[PDB]
Parts: C-alpha cells; sequence; structure tokens
C-alpha cells in the first residue's frame, strides 16, 4: 500500500524556505514510529531539507538528474520509485508538496498531524477531497513544555 505522512499547519502549510516553521518533538517521534523499517520516498528538495539519510529506512529520492550520494537510492519517475521499494506491505511518501500531489491519487492512507500554528509558507499539502477519506484514528494533544503548539494525529483511509 502507499501511504502519505505529513504535518500541516493552518491552511495546509507544510514548509517555508525549504524548512518546517515549527519544532514539535512529539510529532517527529510519531513520524519515526510510523516510518521506521519501511521505505520512504521523498523529493529532492525534501532530501536537502532533511540533510542526511533517515536511519532504519530505505531512502528513495526522486530527481530528474543523476544522484549525488550513494547512501540513498535515486530514481527518475514515480513508477521507478514504487518499483525500487519492491514487495513491501506499506510504502511511506514523506513529501514535499510536489511529491505529495503526485502520490495522493495512488495512496490508500494518510497520516496527518494537524498543528495549531499560523505560519507563512511557500509549500502546501494538496487540497484533497474529504469525501474520499474515512478518519479511523484521531488523538489530540495540548501544548506542553516540549511542544509549543497543540496538535492532533489523524489517520485516514480511502473509502
Ligand atoms: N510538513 C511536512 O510534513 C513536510 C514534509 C516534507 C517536506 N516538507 C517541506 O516541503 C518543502 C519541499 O517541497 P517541494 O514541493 O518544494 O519539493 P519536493 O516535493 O520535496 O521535491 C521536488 C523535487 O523532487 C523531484 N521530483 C518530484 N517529482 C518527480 C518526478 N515525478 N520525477 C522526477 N523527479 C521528481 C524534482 O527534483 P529535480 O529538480 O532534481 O528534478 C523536484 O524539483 C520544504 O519546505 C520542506 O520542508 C514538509
Ligand atoms: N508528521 C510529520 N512530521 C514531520 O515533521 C515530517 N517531516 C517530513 C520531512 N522532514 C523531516 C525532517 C526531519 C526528520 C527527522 O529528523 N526525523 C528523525 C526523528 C528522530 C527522533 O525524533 O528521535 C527520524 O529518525 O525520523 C524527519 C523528516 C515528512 N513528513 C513529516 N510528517
Ligand atoms: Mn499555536
Ligand atoms: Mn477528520
Amino acid at each position: 500500500m502507499i501511504s502519505l505522512i505529513a504535518a500541516l499547519a493552518v491552511d495546509r502549510v507544510i514548509g517555508m524556505e525549504n524548512a518546517m516553521p515549527w519544532n514539535l518533538p512529539a510529532d517527529l517521534a510519531w513520524f519515526k514510529r510510523n516510518t521506521l523499517n519501511k521505505p520512504v520516498i521523498m523529493g529532492r528538495h525534501t532530501w536537502e531539507s532533511i540533510g542526511r539519510p533517515l536511519p532504519g529506512r530505505k531512502n528513495i529520492i526522486l530527481s530528474s538528474q543523476p544522484g549525488t550520494d550513494d547512501r540513498v537510492t535515486w530514481v527518475k519517475s514515480v513508477d521507478e520509485a514504487i518499483a525500487a521499494c519492491g514487495d513491501v506491505p506499506e510504502i511511506m511518501v514523506i513529501g514535499g508538496g510536489r511529491v505529495y500531489e503526485q502520490f495522493l491519487p495512488k495512496a490508500q492512507k494518510l497520516y496527518l498531524t494537524h498543528i495549531d500554528a499560523e505560519v507563512e509558507g511557500d509549500t502546501h499539502f494538496p487540497d484533497y477531497e474529504p469525501d474520499d477519506w474515512e478518519s479511523v484514528f484521531s488523538e489530540f494533544h495540548d501544548a506542553d513544555a516540549q511542544n509549543s503548539h497543540s496538535y492532533c494525529f489523524e489517520i485516514l483511509e480511502r473509502r
């Protein structure tokens, strides 16, 4: 199955200047828990934003140009990215905006974090059709001394 995972601020903002404009330790822990031991597909700008390979995961980077780092796998099309994952139960697509748009029609599950933060951004999660999706899990958390915003973890499944 293909799944997307993302953290969204207000108005579906996901990034600004090739970075994320918040620091939510609890959300990165959720990201790690839901991606470890799975392949992760990302676009080249997200690869540069993370800045290093993610441990315990097969890292697959989409770019139209040849690769520049043999610690990760480089592919040149969506279909090649999927194939490079081979025969696993669940493929995690970890962004960014352009990559999420291309994989959304192919996805069966969304792992969304809704963050109560107002930030200017330059990248948005796609504007998906809510009627297509069933919420199967939601868990709200208030802000605390480690996490400066409230946030809600949600899992949706395609109906
Ligand atoms: N909040 C979140 O959960 C989250 C998650 C991930 C990323 N982000 C943010 O998202 C932003 C980056 O997103 P973005 O939309 O600018 O970029 P992106 O989707 O990460 O990367 C786009 C690049 O991927 C390559 N690519 C995409 N589709 C391709 C295809 N079909 N075939 C070949 N190459 C393909 C191209 O690289 P080439 O130009 O080399 O061809 C393209 O320029 C950053 O701000 C980052 O912090 C946020
Ligand atoms: N829910 C969610 N939150 C995010 O912040 C997120 N970020 C990306 C892409 N950017 C990043 C940036 C950093 C790390 C990162 O350093 N992760 C470590 C955290 C380890 C920990 O908290 O102990 C990792 O091992 O996954 C992951 C993805 C994609 N989907 C997301 N999805
Ligand atoms: Mn806030
Ligand atoms: Mn919902």
